[PDB]
């Protein structure tokens, strides 16, 4: 409905060297300048309201893709449990009626993380897998970025 993706990051105040700023910085900046896409970014864009569970819950909805961004931080403070507790967001994972982008930050050290990612990817109906290799990929017109603007909505 009225955003082309919304952006499931974690931030501390940390395990995170160049990939904080590509996920904080470079990659908003790039999807939402260079290429004109609209982003939802929860610290934008949202209020902890007492509402806020029904609040990012209803913006998803709104939404026309789920990108994580798999920073180590989110590994750590399982980022993506709010879309796992609230029942919609699940189901919406596991039906299809959600696009998830996935891009993949670092290499899954851990034996418990690498399992607990897999039924992540397991419960997501629709996934796309991108890797990021570092500023290799930061650099623009690259390879990850071509990999990753059609995986956005259309234009």
């Amino acid at each position: 409905k009225e955003y082309d993706a919304y952006l499931s990051y974690t931030k501390v105040d940390c395990d995170n060297p160049e990939e904080e700023q590509f996920a904080l910085e470079v990659l908003p900046d790039v999807l939402e300048k260079h290429y004109g896409y609209k982003l939802f970014i929860p610290e934008r864009d949202l209020i902890p309201s007492g509402t806020y569970m029904e609040d990012l819950t209803r913006y998803v909805e709104q939404s026309r893709r789920l990108i994580i961004v798999l920073t180590p931080d989110y590994i750590l403070r399982r980022g993506w449990s709010i879309f796992e507790l609230e029942s919609r967001l699940h189901n919406m994972l596991v039906s299809g009626e959600i696009k998830v982008i996935l891009i993949e930050c670092t290499e899954l050290k851990g034996k418990v993380n690498c399992q607990e990612v897999e039924s992540l990817k397991r419960s997501i109906k629709l996934l796309s897998l991108i890797k990021w290799k570092g500023s290799k990929s930061s650099k623009l017109n690259s390879k990850f970025w071509k990999h990753l603007v059609y995986e956005m909505p259309i234009k």
